[PDB]
């Protein structure tokens, strides 16, 4: 007998960055975290995938970080963390 995961699609986001060997894991890495975890999604692929990439972007929740455009391939990060857009300099504001 199979069971989903009680847990909802953003807890299940939530998660995989948890367990996530590495903190910063692409959109790709998210999905193969998810098959192994739990096989429930293996045997439907299409449509769970894609409702994961919509919250990914309304939700400011998440942060991405990007590696360098010079390196080819992969390109997006997932990880949890505030507006830190400028946070590089501090001191310059009050």
């Amino acid at each position: 007998m199979l069971v989903k995961p009680p847990y909802s699609y953003i807890a299940l986001i939530t998660m995989a960055i948890q367990n996530a060997p590495e903190k910063k894991i692409t959109l790709n890495g998210i999905y193969q975290f998810i098959m192994d975890r739990f096989p429930f999604y293996r045997e439907n692929k299409q449509g769970w995938q894609n409702s994961i990439r919509h919250n990914l972007s309304l939700n400011e929740c998440f942060v991405k970080v990007p590696r360098d455009d010079k390196k080819p391939g992969k390109g997006s990060y997932w990880t949890l963390d505030p507006d830190s857009y400028n946070m590089f300099e501090n001191g310059s504001f009050l």
